């Protein structure tokens, strides 16, 4: 029922909605949500290609937009920026009531600029003023030129979701890269209480990618042994003296975040992943469906850290079967680079 929201927050992770349009926030149901036990919403290009065609809110805004000379990115920004401030507008209580914890609302950089770190940058801080808002999160792919920006933005003092991540080295890279930034502010005697960084972690594209050739022992296992690990890296870094003294001085540890949460394989029970991964100091943003089918059948329990050995011996088979669990992540974020970008240039025909 409604109230393992609530359980899942005392076991210390928060749930995001992976969804966000134009009539969710005005029809009052994000509001509602905030008030039910969701914590935040995350967007990609994929999102709002999907937003903007099916509601109907979008529509008396293009006829406004295409009155005015811009071009289609501009008109896209102008709709997805406005839908974030809104939904920033109505999680704001919530972002206010942890200390600025909770309540986020990412919007992403365009595919184009994904490696590209200078122009991330400058997008970045471009969109971080535009919707001027202090729960607003940039949602930036976590490529090598991402992480560069990634230490530049902390640096600025800007809240980022870094995402498109499948690689445990690369979120350890992430991490580094954060931990740079904090120790810049923290010379410089700037403020770094109110930064908050989160590395979204996908999950069911790395079973999709696998499950059709593996053995029967490891099918649907893979990608929650990585989180699995993946969590064990965080304890594990974030624990350690060199960050401890970045705490102790008001840094906040980045988070990480399961995402690609939505069970794609029929096989696989619908709550498989939202079930598997509760553990404190993280986040999970689910789309609607799962939402709804964890509030009705779903289980909360702190799952994320047992059985790790287990999770250990996994992917030392993967690795025995000769998959490299490096090049699979890589090949993915690709891949999740190109169907964003197919997606964004889908959602801006519409809009020439």
């Amino acid at each position: 029922g409604m109230t393992i929201l609530s359980d899942v927050k005392a076991l210390g992770q928060q749930i995001w909605l992976d969804n966000l349009s134009r009539s969710l926030v005005q029809s009052g149901e994000l509001a509602q949500m905030l008030k039910q036990g969701v914590c935040g919403v995350t967007s990609n290009p994929a999102i709002f290609q999907k937003a903007f065609a099916g509601d109907a809110l979008y529509a008396d805004e293009v006829a406004a937009l295409k009155r005015q000379n811009l071009s289609p990115k501009q008109r896209y920004e102008t709709m997805a920026v406005a839908d974030v401030r809104a939904a920033c507008d109505v999680c704001l209580a919530e972002h206010e009531s942890t200390g600025g914890k909770t309540g986020f609302v990412s919007l992403e950089v365009s595919p184009e600029l994904a490696k590209d770190a200078q122009g991330t940058v400058e997008e970045a801080r471009r969109l971080h003023a535009a919707i001027a808002r202090k729960n607003a999160m940039i949602k930036v792919p976590a490529t090598d030129a991402g992480i560069d920006a990634l230490e530049t933005l902390v640096s600025d003092g800007i809240s980022v979701n870094l995402t498109l991540l499948f690689s445990r080295a690369q979120t350890l890279k992430a991490y580094a890269a954060y931990a740079r930034g904090i120790a810049k502010r923290l010379a410089a005697g700037q403020s770094v209480a109110h930064i908050q960084v989160v590395a979204s972690f996908f999950i069911s594209r790395v079973d999709s990618a696998l499950d059709a050739t593996l053995p029967d022992r490891l099918k649907g296992k893979t990608a929650i042994a990585l989180a699995k690990a993946a969590y064990q890296d965080w304890e594990q870094y974030f624990t350690a003296p060199e960050f401890a003294a970045l705490e102790a001085q008001g840094a906040n540890r980045v988070q990480l975040l399961w995402a690609s949460t939505g069970v794609k394989n029929p096989a696989y029970p619908d709550t498989l992943y939202v079930d598997s991964l509760i553990g404190v100091h993280t986040v999970n943003t689910v789309p609607d469906a799962t939402l709804k089918a964890f509030i009705d059948h779903g289980t909360a329990k702190a799952t994320l850290t047992e059985s790790a050995d287990e999770a250990r011996a996994r992917l030392a088979e993967i690795a025995a079967l000769g998959i490299d669990v490096e090049t699979l992540a890589a090949r993915l974020q690709e891949d999740g680079l190109k169907q964003f970008e197919e997606a964004f240039e889908k959602l801006l025909a519409p809009l020439v």
